[PDB]
């Protein structure tokens, strides 16, 4: 099909009668949306869904949102992440599947879901890119997660299709989020994902007088996006963009920072004066892991990142300032 | 490894539960369980014993019969009704067998699930390395995530020290008795059975679409029901079993018109409508991995097997499916 343009030519302007429903929208990505949303006043409706609304690997109950507020585009972050391999392919493929379905049912104008990085191919060339998504197997770990999310990915294509086929003003494509952290993240040192870990030992460490410890050497190199640049992101996702091909948010390569650089910016941002050593008996990760930013970048080029050093700064203050309700 | 130390022995305690039974495998399946005297109550489930497609009504036929194994042939063959109608089946099976204690479940694959780039010829190992062909995707992928549930549960039923085995077979072609005839819908073998009926009946030429030359490799359902049987008694392993005959065996579709033609008898004129394009040339399946763990089965020659087949259409055609 060569007839559209991946983006729009002008951008869709939102108005009050339009309705956005967003799942998963209390975790770290769907509270940035909500940040952005409030602070740049986007026009419409905005629900954002959490567990105590329904269980959406019900197909009953996943129809209930879409009946009540009637949605015009969905934003669908929500994901299964009794810890079985067979739960996480069943509970996160009944929910794609009920999701996307009443997005079509009900005439949802556009539809975003959220992938990510862990579902590409194990054996892969570096930089990542968005047409390798299906060359092949994931990685054994976390591959029934991993399929999910493909065929979220293929369900979307398909109803694509059938959206042509019946005449219906219908899209469905995806975006895939690398290494996001920032406000509302979780800090469980143990189950957390490195850097809001970090940030939660650190604290630990200003409390106690206890030394700062980086679990690694620190070598290793990774993209890290604020959540709050992810969110305007995916917003000018659902604004402009209409291929069906995902599209990759994260900063570039050249951003790339290590984990002792990491750790050193929280520590500054905590002021903590006493000493971050690294605990080398733990085994480095994996080097560099790119991801490329080539599509995003080529389809919206004045886009204007956060600095790490503020970004940092700006998370740290919320977790000092919000430590009593953080997840942990 | 592979094979278990002694073969499973079916008893009268047994019951065999077969999803998609009615069809030619599992017409096969029932016809050599009877010719062999294969203990057990085997149900053959059809459309009439539930939507599969339904957890609730998936779970009747095993609350019903309390099957010891189960055999599991049934799918459906928009893009977004073939995902969904078959994906939604197979969670509800897999789940019944593993909730319900079954012991050995075997379910099918297909060759066509395979990817769309790939080195010839095909074995088990390559199934999910790289995306199928477009235009059946959604009935792959569906098929490649049955495979993967079976392994899920197999994890499942290790790490809760259950007794539930899960794996599968890929048949290759199959043919024979209680086939799809139709001329326009059905498989090239079985739809060029009845041409060659039919335009003997009419005295019309005998017309095959394309030139002939190409080469496939068909597998006789009796002979399939054979090895899907001795899979079920042997085979432990979680990886796919190939059907297949082998490459040596492969027939052009000239070969396969001209022994129906001398199989029915035909002494009209066979003509070869080039206007209609080849297929690819060879698509070849190996059976290596059968080969090596059942050495000594031996297979139903294709004249034999042909022969075969068309004496039960003409015996059978007013209730055959056309
Ligand atoms: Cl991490």
């Amino acid at each position: 099909h060569m007839a559209q343009r991946e983006v729009s030519d002008q951008p869709i302007t939102l108005t009050q009668d339009d309705v956005i429903l967003v799942t998963g929208g209390t975790g770290l990505f769907g509270k940035a949306v909500e940040h952005i949303v409030k602070k740049e006043q986007i026009k419409g409706k905005w629900v954002f869904l959490g567990s105590k609304d329904g269980d959406l690997r019900d197909a009953d109950a996943c129809k209930q949102p879409f009946e009540k507020y009637r949605p015009t585009y969905v934003i669908h972050l929500a994901a299964f992440v009794m810890n079985f391999k067979v739960s996480f392919w069943l509970d996160n493929v009944n929910m794609n599947n009920n999701i996307l379905t009443c997005c079509y049912d009900f005439g949802v104008k556009k539809t975003i879901s959220c992938l990510s990085t862990c579902v590409f191919p194990d054996k892969i060339e570096y930089p990542i890119t968005e047409e390798k998504l299906h060359e092949g197997p994931p990685h054994f770990s976390n591959n029934a997660y991993a399929y999910a999310k493909r065929m979220l990915d293929m369900l979307g294509r398909w109803y694509n299709e059938k959206a042509v086929n019946e005449g219906k003003s219908c899209l469905f494509t995806s975006v895939i989020p690398t290494n996001l952290f920032g406000p509302h993240d979780n800090f469980n040192v143990e189950a957390g994902h490195v850097l809001p870990g970090l940030m939660h030992k650190c604290y630990k460490a200003q409390q106690n007088g206890t030394d700062f410890v980086v679990f690694g050497s620190g070598k290793p190199l990774r993209q890290f996006l604020y959540s709050h640049d992810a969110a305007r992101m995916l917003l000018w996702t659902m604004f402009n963009y209409q291929s069906e091909e995902p599209i990759m948010l994260c900063v570039s390569e050249e951003d790339e920072k290590s984990i002792g650089q990491v750790a050193q910016t929280i520590k500054d941002a905590f002021n903590f004066t006493g000493n971050m050593v690294f605990d080398t008996s733990k085994a480095d990760g994996q080097y560099k892991k790119t991801s490329s930013n080539a599509k995003f970048l080529r389809l919206n080029p004045t886009f204007q990142y956060t600095p790490f050093e503020q970004a940092i700064k700006e998370t740290v203050q919320w977790f000092l300032e919000n430590y009593e309700t953080a997840r942990k």
